[PDB]
């Protein structure tokens, strides 16, 4: 058992749903660290396709990263063992194909962390916004390009740098979901479609998944421009704003943002 | 002439026509190999603008790899001079561009053929499938990556991982298709188009299709990943998975894979 | 302040009009060289956002590139100094968003430039076609990869191919664009986009933006595949066909294009 | 303990001596699997060097690949998991410098062993031969790779198309070797340097270590390249030849080598 | 014109004696300022080649990276703007030949420094360490990067693994080197050779330095490969092996590593 | 026969003598034409090496590219198509080893040329040059990448940058050659060393060459650096420089550089 998810296994597929509902299935370690262990149980011949979910009427999918765990310290926000980078590679590498179901609100790492996954089916009334700028944080190289496979590159950065919700109609059109269906059809949908891919050839459909991860990440460049790149994100962590952006959040008002 | 191809030519414009309806146009060695010839034999610089069909009326464009030429045991399926390996880096390497005129169903391999094409134009009740996973066959990095440039991640997993059809409507919807029009418009509609790229400078179009081609392959990797991916798919072609999937094609029953 | 653009400043936006409305803003030197000091002028912390467009009420967004600039004795015409390829680079390396707001018909370089801006809000009258092949032009690489990243490869072919225009509505569903609004709708619609922009982080923004240029180009080749496409370029624009696309379009008549 | 190695610790430095003399230490399954197990039991934080070596007086360092478990039957014999893929991956990735401490004649997949790990100390009698061209071996592009960060191209192919011997002067002066001793000082030559380096910074060793690792790696090209490589040398071990090799070194007779 | 450097141009060769004595040449930021500032005012087309050496009769060349400035605690040591990392880019990037003349000892960053120019000659008497592991600090990408141009990978990993030094004859040997030369001589002959470089054509080798830039650079991995080695070398910044290999080079005693 | 060589077959190896004498075998249009013609001719499974050698008693082995055929300004000297860069690839690609035996000096291209080939075997008398920078022409990316594989950056550099001779005693200790011996014993240790080859598995021999031709070239970019160093070259092709060095070649005078 776990603390904060609930596994259901009925043939070959186990739906995973979140239990963190208390802090709006924020992404803390605590939360992480069950998905994962619970993702590992599961890593078994007899188990061929996961689904995650929140529960039937959630309002808010997830919060996305929990603020109060974000380093404000002079500390990398999202280094390569943060929870949220964790998650995203755990996913991407499990040799089983991974449903995101999305009823409600999804928020900033909980948006990656969907993007990551192979299929997104969502409710008509769940919505989606992508944070960093609100909070002054420099996402990180492989956050970013986990958010270009889907949509193209202006969609990509009207999400970014507007941080404004989009529905799940234009969420379709633009290419980030699968289907869309009214609330009430959400389960059955999804679970014909991944009792469905049991049937198919996992050791097929597994090395096709890791075939699929390695040509999306061969997107290759020198030591130089990661260095450089890497000396940007550090002056937007060491910045005003990005002291601003958290200290805004926790006093529950708008950040006033001012360039250093 | 051709055993297994029509070939027409309207000024600047060539239509290759399958005449393998006896097998509903597979890519067997024969048929491709004839298909090849007569691309060959239209690189001219009068030809400006190729068309790929099948016969009008036809129920099935193509029936995808000849199961029957599939090697059976330790032998790699997808290796560099198969026949579907072949045409597809033909088609891509050829310097005029190659329109795909679709009516009737599309499976597995002649999926990614069309794909690989430079423009698809499909008849409204034209469909379209992705069949390894049918099969327990260990699909190649080229031949995914060949899936990859119109539709985003999330549908192309859709595809590939539940091997289900898909209406010319979605394929036009998620961006695998140019057009979609009346079937009894097709070939007014598709030579049309031929005849006014054909007024165009065709050097200009050549360079820029092999721009095109060269960037589209620029996803680069070090040797240790392909040999890594190489072993993956040597153990998928080595299972008892893949000897049932082949098995029950031929004997016309519902694979039981058990994932090894 | 100059003489071939308006810049206006509204809290911290940026508006950069055109003013060549007597060549219909083709991409004459001497424009760029306005076009691009107006945008280094506004590199200040005080603006957090740019919008570029042209003239109310324009038939004509940009003719293109200034076919007269084109050099004709054997010489590449899309060199890195020239200054489509400066304007594209600088938009792209500006550490602000910048939004093509576009009313009136969209040619050639003038297309790749708003494709290389990061938001495109466009009139539902205004239409956008690809024109070298008109010309007998032997597009760049950078050039052609940077039409590549909204919508898919059949879709950018078919454009390039036929150099035919296309719709805002049909530009909006392929990826191209992010909205299209009525033309009486269009400068309040893309203020309130630039406004809301310009209330978040503007590092967190600024760093984003340049990891998804560097991911954008991180397609990689070696020298000898970069080499053969300079050859193959420097065949088209030595042809007899080059000449031919600039003397007929100079003549104002249709080219007679022959392969050579 | 071990059945096919020997393990002394002096302090902080490792020695891993072979144990398969009756068998000149050939690179079979069963000394491999042994030799990583000793490896992976020393991979421990009051450990931090290891030495390789063969029993002192041997003759014969290694005579590398094991004939008779070469498979000949139209399977890879330089797949991802063959034992010296395994061994040669597992030395570069251990977190301590691997010295190879070579006393007698050194061949074929044993040179490639010692090419992987991070020094090699020599007797001024060793020699040294790769050998694949004696049998037709298509050796593999890892493999290839790992003979390539010493010596130079021309060095390297004379020592690959003659399968000659070289001296350890030889090897010396082409920078194969850090250094050769007479073999009455070998073993305290290797002791004193590795004692040295055990009193250095491992964690700044490792990090090190995995940063050459990873440059040394970084010679990337597309999945065309790689699939047409792999291609080429399944026609080499589906060749005559091929065959000839394995027969003619079994049968200890001269191969008759005819190009298919 | 400058503190810490002194220049004397001849013809159109400039000398750049540094004038630093006070800490050995090492490289603190006064001294890198004003060694960069003497290189930038000498891009100037009547200058052709760059001479950097210490006073003559100098015991130590350069004592390496100031220790004094390196940040502890939990702080990136090599950042991008680093004077070390800033001198190196300078020195690689400057459209003119730079030779490292060098008499005395060289250490560290001061070793990586001349690695970085075009030509080393030296004095019989000079010798060179890597010293990194002595300080528990872990070194960057693109430094080690610069360290791996001319002599191979086992020479390499023993210089760094005991960060012992090197006498001129063995540089010379593993072709870290160009010349060695008696000390009474070191002038005569680099002048020589720079004086002859001055009448070659400037723009031809601009050029071709820069071509060998970019191909030094060329080694690319991707963004997952970079975040993963920049979280390894975060543990040993952060760990105490690192905050003993500073405070032990302060208090001018022994480090004590533990491999935490 | 041919017009610019002479063959003759000694058991399984070829030997092509150039017979250009009246231009010193400069690598002319014709004389590259027949010595392709002469390697395409040998491409036979009964041949299994070839030597490239000038004439016995030879003062010049070839005096490089032909200066005369180098364009006269504004055009790219080092294009795809020009033979040097034909005969380069075509030796590089050719599945048989290549050995170089050099009898008297080796300038410029001729220099690239041998060091494309496989192997080096020398005479004690031979001379070796680079020497683009007395002509002032930008050399090309491949060209430079050809010469980086045997000696280090900063030999490299020097020998391009001075231009100066190095004797062959040199060129063997930096790793350039394989062997050097006295003229009288050349041609019969050459043939030994191709007799020997010629004895072993030749579809092995091909593949591991072409592997170590695919992992020389994997030194990949994006298509902006590429594009950024071409406008550098025409720069250089562009120049006054580019013009007095071709022009003091023709006068037989000592060129004056001024860097524009
Ligand atoms: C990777 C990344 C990222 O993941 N950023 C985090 C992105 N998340 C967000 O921007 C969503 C933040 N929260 C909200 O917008 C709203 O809380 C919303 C999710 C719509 C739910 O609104 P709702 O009214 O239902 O509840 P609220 O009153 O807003 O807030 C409910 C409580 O949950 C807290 N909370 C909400 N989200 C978070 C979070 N992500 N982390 C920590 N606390 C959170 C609020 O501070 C309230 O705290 P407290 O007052 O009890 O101490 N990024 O780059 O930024
Ligand atoms: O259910 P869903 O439609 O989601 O997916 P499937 O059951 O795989 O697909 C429904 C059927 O359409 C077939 N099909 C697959 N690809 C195609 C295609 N390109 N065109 C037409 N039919 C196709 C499948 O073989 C199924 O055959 P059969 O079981 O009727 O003999
Ligand atoms: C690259 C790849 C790939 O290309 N795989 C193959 C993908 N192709 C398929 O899955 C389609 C297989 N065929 C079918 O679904 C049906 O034949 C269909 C195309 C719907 C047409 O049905 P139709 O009723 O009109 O004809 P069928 O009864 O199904 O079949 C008529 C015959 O054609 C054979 N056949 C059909 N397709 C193929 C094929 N691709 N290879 C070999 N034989 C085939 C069947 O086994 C039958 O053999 P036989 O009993 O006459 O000896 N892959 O990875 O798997
Ligand atoms: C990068 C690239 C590229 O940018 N190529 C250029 C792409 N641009 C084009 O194809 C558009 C060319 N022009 C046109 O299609 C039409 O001018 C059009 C934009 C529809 C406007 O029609 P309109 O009926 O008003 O014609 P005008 O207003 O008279 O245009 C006024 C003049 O502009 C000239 N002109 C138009 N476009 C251009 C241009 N791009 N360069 C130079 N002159 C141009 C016409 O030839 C007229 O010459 P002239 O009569 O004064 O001697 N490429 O690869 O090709
Ligand atoms: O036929 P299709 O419409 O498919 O393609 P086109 O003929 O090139 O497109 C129809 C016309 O639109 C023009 N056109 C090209 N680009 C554009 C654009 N961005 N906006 C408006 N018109 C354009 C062509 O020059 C044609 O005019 P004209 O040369 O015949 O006077
Ligand atoms: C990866 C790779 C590779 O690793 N190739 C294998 C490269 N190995 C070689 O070329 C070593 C060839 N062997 C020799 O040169 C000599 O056997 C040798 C290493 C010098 C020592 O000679 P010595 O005179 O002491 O002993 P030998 O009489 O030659 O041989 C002693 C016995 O060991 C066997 N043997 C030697 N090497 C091997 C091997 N690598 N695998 C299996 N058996 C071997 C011989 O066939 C004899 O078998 P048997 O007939 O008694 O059953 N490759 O690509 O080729
Ligand atoms: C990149 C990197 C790196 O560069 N590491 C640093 C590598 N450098 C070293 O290990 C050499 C450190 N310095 C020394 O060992 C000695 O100074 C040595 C070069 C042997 C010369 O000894 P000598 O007795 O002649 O001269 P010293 O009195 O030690 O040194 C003369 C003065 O320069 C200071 N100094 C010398 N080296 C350094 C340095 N690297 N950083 C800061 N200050 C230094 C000393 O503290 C003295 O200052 P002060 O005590 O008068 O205020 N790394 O990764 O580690
Ligand atoms: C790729 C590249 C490159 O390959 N450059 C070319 C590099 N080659 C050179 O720099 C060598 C140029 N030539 C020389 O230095 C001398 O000719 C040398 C090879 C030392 C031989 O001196 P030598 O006094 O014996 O004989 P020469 O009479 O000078 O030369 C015999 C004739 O062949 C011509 N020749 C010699 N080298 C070349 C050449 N590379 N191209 C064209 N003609 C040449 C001379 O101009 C003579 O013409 P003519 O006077 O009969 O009309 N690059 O970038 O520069
Ligand atoms: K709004
Ligand atoms: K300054
Ligand atoms: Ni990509
Ligand atoms: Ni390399």
């Amino acid at each position: 058992a776990y603390q904060y998810v609930n596994v259901v296994t009925i043939n070959k597929v186990a739906v995973i749903e979140f239990n963190y509902g208390r802090k709006l299935n924020a992404l803390s370690k605590v939360f992480i660290d069950d998905l994962m262990q619970a993702l590992s149980d599961l890593n078994r011949p007899e188990i061929r396709c996961i689904i995650l979910r929140a529960p039937s009427g959630s309002k808010v999918f997830s919060a996305g990263h929990d603020i109060h765990e974000l380093p404000s310290g002079g500390r990398d926000p999202l280094s390569y063992d943060d929870p949220l980078r964790q998650i995203t590679r755990m996913i991407q590498k499990f040799p089983k194909p991974i449903i995101s179901m999305v009823e409600g609100s999804v928020w900033g790492g909980a948006f990656e962390m969907i993007m990551s996954s192979d299929l997104i089916i969502a409710a008509s009334t769940s919505t989606f916004s992508m944070t960093p700028v609100n909070l002054g944080v420099p996402y990180n190289l492989v956050g970013i390009h986990n958010l270009t496979r889907d949509a193209g590159f202006h969609i990509v950065k009207e999400l970014i740098f507007t941080a404004s919700p989009i529905t799940a109609q234009r969420a379709l059109a633009v290419g980030i979901l699968n289907h869309v269906v009214e609330v009430e059809e959400l389960e059955d949908f999804t679970l014909q479609m991944a009792h469905h891919i049991s049937e198919k050839a996992p050791l097929a459909i597994a090395v096709i998944k890791e075939e699929l991860r390695v040509l999306g990440e061969a997107h290759t460049m020198n030591s130089d421009e990661f260095e450089r790149i890497q000396g940007m994100r550090r002056a937007v962590y060491d910045s005003e704003d990005y002291q601003e952006g958290m200290n805004a959040f926790l006093e529950k008002r708008k950040p006033n943002f001012v360039g250093h």
